[PDB]
């Protein structure tokens, strides 16, 4: 089972990252990977209050915008504000009962919560831009464009939720539940928190990114300017997260950290695969319901897609996977004047 | 049955505290008690960085420091750093899953988030005060003084955690697991959730409290300046985190939250007296040990037992509770001008 203080004296520099004795003493002295303890510093130097940041000019700019203009912006800050409150919970339940160093576990609580500083951002914004709130924050949750990726999100870490309940209640083994036999195997567990990060990773290093261009395409023609400053912070905090879940991957599947997943890792190489691509897909087919009643300067569905193959290339070659799209320069180098 | 992110869309300002569908959107324009987002504001106005607090003097003071005194200094920060180890999990970890409203979930893991920095805070002073800070971790684990006085914490939180996984993954009724009988009662799990909470805030109204007093003690004879810094952003910061569990008590008393809670505080009401009465015995056995080699002008075991008793009535009677001590004056004045 799971406890909250481990009574067992144990060399918290020899446990594995995950599934090794739950960690007891928070000390900072020391780390079997100081990656995570820059990453906390790091992470703690950045903290930010949004709402510092003058937001006021953004609600003429809005206004003032053409109604496919408004669709597109609101449509793509929706959808942020859906990761970020994914990402805000989700890092926090789903991997501070597997998390066996400190350092991981206290760098996992830091960007958790840096991501609820996102999402407090965000309500910053909408309340800035919008008359009703609610109308915005209502849509989020029904709105069917948007769905058809927090459900696939969601989904990997409820099952890992669920697989990691099962292990601490019942353990390792072939068991019985009213009438259903139900197996819990340590193996599937380490393979389903693999696919859960691999997931997280292209959240962090996909997902925020294309919606970053898509914000600082107004920026670029001076408009929502506030939102814009207020998304360059954000990037800063997101380019750590990334550098996190990178970490843990290429740890886990090197085979230093825990044999086991690195083996696991290889097996369903093919999977993660797929799991990256579906994810730059699903970033592509929402392209096409953002720019259906037409694009804008220097943003358009051709663009955005090339974008799209262009980090996902990058970000799949950072954990091992083959490249699936074809290599090119950046389709959209001013990006570069915005992000870390 | 627990989700990251549930996908009906719900009116957040009418859902209990506890126990309702899982918070889906993370917004902060609106909420049911303002109270938890007055809360999380001040806290993150509250942030401090640790190790820019100078504690170079403190070593040369720890080192000159007689030996009985060094005893106690490094005990009481010991134990202090096995609370903060506790608390900066514990919240996410045994609340977060149970939570239905936006601005309690986000007020958690802040508040869980401001005791990891503690925690560093901790880190920073032993690091600095010791020649092996593994010494000092080590016996924190180790210590059955210690974890004598700290009996009953994680145990608490362990089973509330264990309950509500059975919950979440068999819902409400009488199943068989493995051939034995397995009892779900919402019921019953809302008086572990409601227990933990009373213990919890009694943790962070009584034993932090009790912790600083002995800090205090040596900021009174002008040494350990920089841990008295510390000591004063951390006591802070725990008024804040005991405002909050008063109000969560409080709330779920007056029966305008979840009226079955109402029911349930009423029910165990000589449950929670009993928490205190255990809990103040605790600080106080704690006594024994903390001036074995001798104790200090101003601070010994009758004082601690005097402000132990003094604290926990004052403590008591803010959730609604008889008050099991005699009334008294506060025997060390002299703290006020430490705390707020
Ligand atoms: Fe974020
Ligand atoms: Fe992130
Ligand atoms: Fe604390
Ligand atoms: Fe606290
Ligand atoms: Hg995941
Ligand atoms: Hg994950
Ligand atoms: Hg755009
Ligand atoms: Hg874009
Ligand atoms: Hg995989
Ligand atoms: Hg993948
Ligand atoms: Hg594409
Ligand atoms: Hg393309
Ligand atoms: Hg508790
Ligand atoms: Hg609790
Ligand atoms: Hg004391
Ligand atoms: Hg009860
Ligand atoms: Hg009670
Ligand atoms: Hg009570
Ligand atoms: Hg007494």
């Amino acid at each position: 089972a799971y406890t909250t203080f481990s009574q067992t004296k144990n060399d918290q520099l020899k446990e594995p990252m995950f599934f090794g004795q739950p960690v007891n003493v928070a000390r900072y002295d020391q780390q079997k990977y100081d990656i995570f303890e820059k990453l906390i510093e790091k992470q703690l130097s950045f903290f930010f209050r949004p709402e510092e940041v003058d937001v006021s000019r953004d609600r003429i700019d809005y206004q003032a915008l053409p109604e496919h203009e408004k669709h597109i912006f609101i449509s793509n800050l929706k959808y942020q504000t859906l990761l970020e409150s994914i990402q805000g919970r989700s890092p926090n339940v789903a991997l501070l009962p597997l998390i066996s160093i400190p350092e991981l576990e206290t760098w996992v609580e830091t960007w958790a919560f840096s991501e609820t500083i996102h999402s407090r951002s965000y309500t910053h914004i909408i309340r800035n831009i919008v008359n009703d709130p609610s109308v915005v924050f209502d849509d989020i949750v029904t709105n069917e464009q948007i769905q058809k990726r927090a459900e696939g999100i969601s989904s990997y870490y409820d099952e890992l939720i669920e697989m990691t309940s099962y292990w601490h209640l019942l353990g390792e083994g072939t068991h019985t539940v009213n009438g259903k036999t139900v197996t819990v195997s340590l193996r599937e567990l380490k393979k389903k928190l693999y696919l859960c990060l691999m997931s997280v990773n292209a959240l962090e290093a996909i997902r925020f990114y294309v919606s970053f261009a898509c914000s600082f395409a107004f920026a670029e023609r001076e408009l929502m300017e506030g939102n814009a400053k207020i998304i360059r912070l954000i990037a800063r905090d997101e380019a750590l997260h990334l550098t996190g879940t990178q970490h843990m991957l290429n740890l886990l599947r090197s085979g230093a950290d825990d044999p086991e997943m690195a083996e696991i890792a290889e097996e369903c190489k093919q999977e993660c695969y797929d799991l990256f691509v579906q994810a730059a897909q699903q970033e592509k087919d929402w392209a096409d319901y953002l720019f259906r009643d037409g694009s804008m300067i220097g943003l358009n569905k051709d663009i955005l897609c090339q974008y799209v193959e262009y980090i996902t290339n990058i970000r799949m070659q950072a954990v091992g996977l083959d490249l699936p799209f074809n290599t090119r320069s950046n389709p959209i180098p001013w990006i570069n004047t915005w992000l870390v």
